[PDB]
């Protein structure tokens, strides 16, 4: 109904309505540039890393765009292996390969439900694995790492963030189960959720997935995993599970992965102390990882201004890693500032860098009592210099 | 290499060595007796329920044994579906059921993977499926609970008791999520942390895996599930899933759902608290459907003889359930009584009942204190009776 042109890739697609939300479930979605942008980034890092042929895939494809943009838009793509369950997705498949001039020999289109599609006997493991479902990417992640080759990676995309944050916390239960929090950094909390989901299911197998990447997005996460072997390997990343009391009275914060060390009182004001997890707490960002992405995004025209603006933001967060993040304006709120600074500014009050998750909100090494305690001193030399 | 008969069926196998392990993986194993007796108990008592003709599946068939004998010892099974990915396992099956005079149309015998062979378009659901793998059985779960039809059952069983067990915890950690105890009751802990696995895996999908019945002996779990649906029946699950502290020294033990209420210290000797789980801490045992397997047993001369008194011994544990038991020898090692009574007198003292998981052990309602203190009194009255 419609022709569209993203990056280097021209497909043809169902006319869109006027106005999309960011999970739009509908055939083709404009607004997923940036994540098909990363998808994109995220193979050529391993054609660099691999420095041969690689053989990718696209279980959920719809349109064929991911397939077709890592085709058309990376150096190393042997051969491409898209699936859709739908029909008139694959005949559209069929029509856009054509459309962008793709060799049949350098693709495969198959019409099979995806955990059939990746457990098939290929004789081969994928380098590259693109998971872009609606809703949750749990149902699949089993089939993925399976699938997967050694040293592989993979591009993952949930959309239910709605309970991964915290807005439906019994339904995020049953599929994650873990208590989110619906906080100042739910989003956070909701992605560290669904990596610990994502290594405990390869876990079955003795496979690690390792996260080296993440990203929110309004209603949409986008995560980067590398598959490793070995226990000792899947060891290292349940180490690295534990959960995370919150209290939304003064948002006091703290790390627990001990359970004999839960508290019932929040430290600071008394009020009660949340339980957030069983979550992922390690680190969000393979700092490589992140740096060549961004390098190599300042290096293609063809890549969203916004998906370099978004990366420049996440590179300078990476070199911070912490577990949840202040929101300025709530810090604020809470005790009554007379003018806020620029978030740019404010970080550097204290000593921290801006977080891609909020606006205004930032990440610091300093305690909590140490923050609240910069808040105050900023507060007191602002009235001070006030007359 | 040899025939073989077992209840009903009489069935072609290779050789089995003069001696065999409980859960020696090879083609047949006789030991295995008990089990496929419950299994095809279990699937009577569905016949009984529904009143109406069963599609019955054996994803792991090998020598077709199950589904032959499902076919021959109940009265409702309309059509078996048994698999196996092995060729000679196919060949072996195929005779197996031609020996045992089964019309074609009762059966039907396929070679793929158990997850593939589930997950097939059969245009219905499984009433009753049985799935005996090597080792654990986690990864079918999925597979099993989306194939089944509502209010169907699942006979599960698994060999990897080892690292449930607490023999090998880093294992047990990666494929079940859960520090196990290496106890007394062990054996429990391993079945209550499977069943939390199972339950965990099928409520990805909001279904409900209701646990029924466990039976635990020597190196192999056996387990009843019936899928229900409705994510409040989901909830209801989720919500009996808790931790046993346990203490090595006194044997001291309470269950702890809160994350709140950890203990380091043992409230009775002082010693470590250790943590098991998370675990299912709820019944371990339907009554209608363990009376039923009992009564149903008693009407049958092709069922085991052994299998009778375990029913029959399980029957009196369900009716005092408990999470963990207490075994006579280690309490009376502890407070070194005089005479040790027969575990059947034994339980009397303590207002409990017998366990099928270890001969002298016991269930009981009285608190841990009230059972040390009725050992204390045992003991003085045995001392001061004998002058
Ligand atoms: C969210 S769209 C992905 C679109 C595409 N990957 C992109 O980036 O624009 C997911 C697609 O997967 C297909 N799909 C959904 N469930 C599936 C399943 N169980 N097996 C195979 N394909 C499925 C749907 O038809 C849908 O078009
Ligand atoms: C433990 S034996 C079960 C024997 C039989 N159920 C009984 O009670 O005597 C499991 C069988 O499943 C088969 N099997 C193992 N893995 C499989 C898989 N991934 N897909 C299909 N069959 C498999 C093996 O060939 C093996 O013979
Ligand atoms: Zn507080
Ligand atoms: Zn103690």
């Amino acid at each position: 109904m419609e022709i569209v042109q993203e990056g280097i890739a021209k497909i043809i697609v169902p006319e869109i309505p006027k106005t999309v939300s960011s999970d739009m479930p509908v055939f083709y979605n404009p607004r997923m540039r940036v994540n098909r942008d990363l998808a994109v980034l995220g193979l050529e890092y391993l054609c660099k890393k691999l420095g041969r042929p690689v053989k990718v895939a696209d279980p959920l494809s719809a349109s064929g765009i991911r397939a077709i943009r890592f085709l058309l838009e990376t150096s190393c793509v042997e051969k491409a292996y898209a699936n859709d369950i739908s029909s008139k997705a694959i005949e559209i498949m069929k029509e856009n390969f054509k459309l962008n001039n793709i060799p049949e020999d350098r693709y495969e289109i198959h019409g099979m439900e995806a955990n059939f599609f990746l457990r098939k006997e290929w004789g081969f493991g994928f380098d590259y694995v693109d998971l872009d479902p609606f809703g949750t990417p749990v149902p699949f992640i089993e089939s993925v790492a399976l699938s997967m080759k050694r040293g592989g990676i993979l591009s993952l995309t949930a959309t239910d963030t709605a309970p991964l944050s915290g807005t439906y916390p019994k339904t995020c239960m049953r599929r994650y189960m873990a208590r989110p929090l619906r906080n100042e950094f739910k989003h956070e909390v909701g992605i560290r959720i669904l990596i610990k989901k994502v290594i405990e299911l390869a876990a079955q197998y003795d496979i690690a997935m390792i996260p080296i990447f993440a990203y929110s997005h309004l209603h949409y996460f986008k995560l980067f995993f590398v598959k490793e072997r070995g226990v000792e390997k899947v060891d290292k990343l349940i180490e690295q599970f534990g959960y995370i009391q919150y209290c939304f009275n003064c948002m006091n914060r703290e790390v627990v992965t001990d359970l004999y060390k839960f508290k019932e009182k929040c430290p600071h004001c008394g009020s009660k102390f949340h339980i957030g997890g069983p979550l992922w707490i390690g680190k969000l960002w393979d700092e490589e990882f992140t740096n060549f992405l961004y390098e190599e995004a300042q290096k293609r025209e063809e890549i969203e201004k916004e998906t370099k603006r978004i990366l420049k933001l996440i590179k300078e967060e990476s070199q911070l890693q912490t577990v949840g993040f202040y929101v300025l304006s709530k810090l604020a709120e809470k005790v009554k500032l007379p003018a806020q600074p620029p978030i740019r500014i404010a970080v550097k009050f204290f000593n921290g860098v801006r977080t891609h998750f909020v606006g205004d909100g930032f990440r610091t090494n300093l305690s909590f009592e140490e923050v609240m305690k910069k808040m105050e001193e900023l507060k007191e030399k602002q009235k001070e210099f006030l007359e």
